[PDB]
């Protein structure tokens, strides 16, 4: 029962992007309010939880070209 | 039983964007209010649970371009 | 029963990015108010918790590009 | 040319109220935004002027009875 | 050319109040956004201007009751 | 030309108030945002103004009965 396996993924790409100017990006959040009631918790495996937040973000990265890739190979 | 695999995915792809100029991009929430009101929780596996949340996000990336990819091969 | 595995993924891969100018970003956030209440908890494996958070972030990187890979090989 | 004048206003007036109770008044306003745009202004006599309020009020008395007079007499 | 005045106002009024319990009495405003924009101004006369308030009051007064009067005589 | 003049107003007033208990008021603004913008300005008489308040009050007298009055007499 001879088994003979070739993984041979060949890859060759550019991801690129080119941008004259950023600017001038405001960014002016005026409050808020939030409110949160509860009595138990009981979390049991990988949870990721948020309660009651109040975020903010800015994100101005002048590239922000992802490239994500996964190879999973499995033998019995 | 002879068994021969050749897995042998080749790429070349190029993922572009010219962007001439970003600017005057403005951003302006007037406020909000959020309220949550509960007793018990049992979370149990992978949850991923967000409660009164009053997020804002400025997302503005000069390049942006995402590429994902997955490869699974299985023998049994 | 012989098993000859080959794994041998290739990679040429550029993630490049042209910025021609950062600046001018403002982040101005006013205020807010946030109230939780609770219990008992009892978190019991890999939780990721936040309870009552008012953050604020600016993030404003002069690349950004990610590149993310995962090889994942099991034999049995 | 005699001239007699009597100015002689009674006033028995009682102004009442009984509550049995004042409670449980809530008043969560949930934000807004305005926003006002002019170039000139000549204001000249006795203006009261409010330009781009977002004005909350919360006017709980336990009394609140007015009684407002005005007594105004001329002679020439 | 006799003139003879007499002014004589009599006054016994009461204002009364009788609250049995005051409380409980929230106020929780989410917040706001007010933006105005002009170039000139010229106030030449008991002006009383309010120009991008974001007032907020909680006024509870154990009484409240308001008498207001005004005499006014004048000969000429 | 006899002037004879009897300006005498009585006043038996009484301003009364009875409040039980005041208690649990709660005040909890969340935040706000204001901006104003102008070039020149020029007040000349008895002006009050006010530009760009953010003002918050919390008002309980345990009274706050008022009586305003006012003679103003004159003669020429």
């Amino acid at each position: 029962g001879s088994v003979q396996i070739v993984y041979k993924p060949v890859d060759l790409s550019k991801v690129t992007s080119k941008c004259g100017s950023l600017g001038n990006i405001h960014h002016k959040p005026g409050g808020g309010q939030v409110e949160v009631k509860s009595e138990k918790l009981d979390f049991k495996d990988r949870v990721q939880s948020k309660i009651g937040s109040l975020d903010n973000i800015t994100h101005v990265p002048g590239g922000g070209n992802k490239k994500i890739e996964t190879h999973k190979l499995t033998f019995r």
